[PDB]
């Protein structure tokens, strides 16, 4: 399948080269997979979600996304126009308040929730969780992410936006999850992206167009925008049967575009998420 005039990051994930504008992907499109977006919520009513999104949990007075961040991230996973996996099911877990903030104990509860809740959902092609969030190092937060991954969920987490080594941030620093850095449309490391040995992969993160609250769209930047590219890619590849939740980070790294990014510090992988789709 080909989507013309796609956001640059979608085109990038299906290309061996920067500078193109059409996204190519197998029409299965993540059907039968599920992606949890653990964030500020999801505006499931947005026409871009086509009924495939729903809120499943909140720790606040509403399940609505009063911020936009979680809606944007969910859009990059699975919206019709802005998403990688255009037929996946999206499940929102609101662990962050409408200012984008949340306590670690709430974040941990939300990860444990997903590990159980997937047993209440139909996801025959597998389960992914996208965590576009983080703070300072916490062994408890890392352990929650490790348990979620161990339970059979492909956990993708943002590296962070400190232009620093991700070892000092959680859940970025958890070894067993997929830690995602950001790149720009010219194949540069995004200026804010964290780096380090703990990174597994980069994805598009500078100037990413996606859904926003109020039925709208906007372009924003962050490792929070790179993460859902990778989460959606995982869901897509799991529907294709190419990999599994336990192995998908490794598979994505094995099949990535290698050595194409600039300003990658020595000792950080130079790997850009790539679907290897051949029409």
């Amino acid at each position: 399948a080909a989507q013309t005039n796609a956001p640059w990051g979608l085109a990038r994930i299906s290309s061996t080269s920067p500078g193109t504008s059409t996204y190519y992907y197998d029409e299965s499109a993540g059907q039968g997979s599920c992606v949890y977006v653990i964030d500020t919520g999801i505006e499931a009513s947005h026409p871009e979600f086509e009924g495939r999104a729903q809120m499943v949990k909140t720790y606040y007075y509403s399940s609505r996304d009063g911020n936009g961040h979680g809606t944007h991230c969910a859009g990059t996973v699975g919206s019709r126009t802005y998403g990688v996996a255009k037929k996946t099911q999206l499940f929102g877990v609101k662990v962050l308040d409408d200012n984008g903030s949340g306590q670690y104990s709430t974040i941990i509860a939300g990860m444990d929730f997903v590990a159980s809740d997937k047993n209440n959902r139909n996801c025959p092609k597998g389960v992914v969780a996208s965590l576009s969030l983080g703070g300072g190092y916490s062994s408890s937060v890392n352990s929650a992410a490790a348990r979620l991954q161990s339970s059979g969920v492909m956990v993708a987490v943002a590296a962070g936006n400190n232009n620093a080594d991700a070892r000092n941030y959680s859940p970025a620093s958890e070894p067993s999850v997929c830690t995602v850095g950001a790149s720009d449309r010219y194949d540069r490391r995004s200026s804010f992206s964290n780096y380090g040995s703990v990174l597994d992969i980069f994805g598009p993160g500078t100037s990413i167009l996606s859904t926003w609250i109020g039925g709208s769209t906007r372009s924003i930047s962050g490792t929070s925008m790179a993460t859902p590219h990778v989460a959606g890619l995982a869901a897509y590849l799991m529907t294709l049967g190419k990999t599994t939740a336990a192995s998908a980070c490794r598979y994505i790294a094995d099949t990535a575009n290698k050595g194409d990014l600039s300003n990658i510090p020595f000792g950080t992988v130079n790997l850009l998420a790539y679907n290897n789709y051949q029409a």
